[PDB]
């Protein structure tokens, strides 16, 4: 089960750059969602995760296409709504594609457009999280990675549903000691193998 | 001298596709800048333009490259800081490449790096700076900053190529009206 650390759009890019650098051996892939920063703000905080070392095979972009492509990142994370997957994937077929899906119907769908795997949730959907995982699970076969108040003692459960990761956004970059925060979940997922 | 329309990124959507729609035919260009809007927002704003029939030969991306590439937008505009015009053209060498400056420096800078034209801004030393620049470069300056029909004579005897208009179109009661005292005065002077 993997592990993806979503970043929380409301550090200055020092201070974010810095968490990023100190969790990334805890976590398979962090996705850059700082849905409320300008491009070059953005393009800051790559360069100086860049010029910290980080590796950027564990770096996902969501939303930003552009910045993706400039910075040689690719993986791509598309919210619903926006970019279709086959259209990114006509004329930029290197790039790994996720898919933010909040339905059965929108991550089948999903996988019929050449989605790559579907990040879907926000799990804790009128309560319909859980039993739509495995729902999913059910119905497609690319990978399903769970995201919403996902929680160290909540794992089991997604685990049963047959959710093949997470995804932790507030659980992580929230908490007062991140690269603790990320193990605790990394300890749990480790343990449930 | 062209006239480039900015939209104001403080309307909703079906609003905003409306205003863009009524002033189409009294400017050149119409960039658009929901710098806080999502993709899916803005996507839904392209969506409600062009059923609305506009000509999207006229349209403008700020910022949003990805947007326009996904939207056959052939026209992009660089705010400071973000990508070169260099890399844009290494990827996507049929786009229209314009970058925003603020200094003298900057604008012989995007200059080298290949921009197609440059969007000086904040005009309203001003003028000054626009003269000067105006000989450092030759590739077209759009004029940007407070623009006013009061004001269009001194920006273009200083060589502008053309004026960019945010608030003065978008926050005004009738957009129509205020473009057409913009496009009146450019013609006046014509």
């Amino acid at each position: 089960m993997e592990l993806h650390a979503i970043t929380d759009d409301s550090k200055p890019v020092e201070e974010l750059a810095r968490i990023i650098i100190t969790i990334q051996n805890e976590v398979d892939f962090i996705h850059i969602r700082e849905r409320s920063k300008s491009a070059a703000d953005i393009l800051k905080l790559l360069d100086l995760i860049f010029e910290g070392g980080i590796d950027k095979r564990k770096l996902v972009m969501n939303g930003r296409v552009d910045i993706a492509l400039f910075s040689t990142i690719h993986r791509v994370q598309l919210p619903s709504g926006s970019f279709s997957p086959k259209q990114i994937r006509a004329r930029f077929p290197h790039l790994h594609i996720g898919r933010s899906v909040h339905s059965l119907e929108e991550a089948v769908q999903a996988e019929k457009e050449d989605a790559d795997y579907v990040l879907f949730g926000h799990v804790f959907l009128e309560g319909r999280g859980v039993s739509l995982l495995s729902d999913i699970k059910q119905r497609i076969s690319i990978p399903v990675i769970a995201i919403g108040g996902m929680t160290p003692d909540r794992l089991r459960d997604v685990k049963q549903a047959g959710a093949d990761g997470i995804a932790v956004m507030s659980g992580i970059f929230s908490s007062a000691e991140p690269l603790e925060a990320a193990r605790r979940y990394s300890r749990k997922l480790k343990e449930m193998r």
